[PDB]
């Protein structure tokens, strides 16, 4: 139920795209809920990331120079995982927001603990 | 693929058997399970032999030889008693249509079981209850 949606929310990301099955499992028990009030800050640009996030209900806002609404099925913060770079831009959750969050410190031990997965993330990083 | 991943998680998730299990144990079971494509025809099991798996239907319908003939299509589940009972096959299973199958072996099945006690307590409960 919250496990097959939050299967394909994690299904749809780039990155996570040449990992198997059993790695997605692990992906997904990584998962944290969370629940951002309209208005509250999720991260401020400028700020390292130490996490990625997907919409499951409702709406943020991306404070890029031209501002985007992102919806459930969203994902933002992808490069707090394969680069060390702050957050590119300022988000807001635009409605009372639900999300699901991926610390970087659980996929850096993802990969550290096999060497065959290490390497695909290697390679899945270039964009 | 991951698609018949998260098919085969919801088939197995939707058997009672497994209950109250948390995921990190059902994808246990998923990766013991066994693909099989049976013939229209072919018998799967025979009633009266030792079984040591149970199945699950993914597509087309098998024939449950009964009292009275079932005919169990995709999601069904059977021979569940065999994984926890010296019993034999009390009914003749057979492909009515091609069938796409995936089983449980018994052995594998008690693997899971050394790591999650709670995997047999939860099987065997219910499997009883419902006789
Ligand atoms: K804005
Ligand atoms: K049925
Ligand atoms: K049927
Ligand atoms: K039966």
């Amino acid at each position: 139920g919250d496990f097959v949606r939050n299967w394909q929310l994690v299904a749809a990301v780039p990155l996570f795209q040449k990992l198997g099955p059993a790695v997605l499992v692990e992906i997904v028990r990584a998962l944290r809920a969370r629940t951002v009030p309209a208005g509250a800050v999720i991260c401020r640009i400028g700020e390292p990331g130490d996490r990625m996030f997907f919409v499951v209900e409702g709406s943020v806002s991306v404070a890029t120079p031209n501002p985007v609404e992102l919806g459930p099925g969203a994902f933002f913060g992808e490069m707090a995982l394969i680069s060390g770079e702050p957050r590119s831009a300022t988000v807001s959750a635009a409605t009372t927001v639900s999300l699901l969050s991926l610390h970087s410190a659980d996929f850096q031990m993802l990969c550290s603990s096999s060497p065959e997965i290490a390497e695909i993330f290697r390679k899945t990083a270039l964009e």
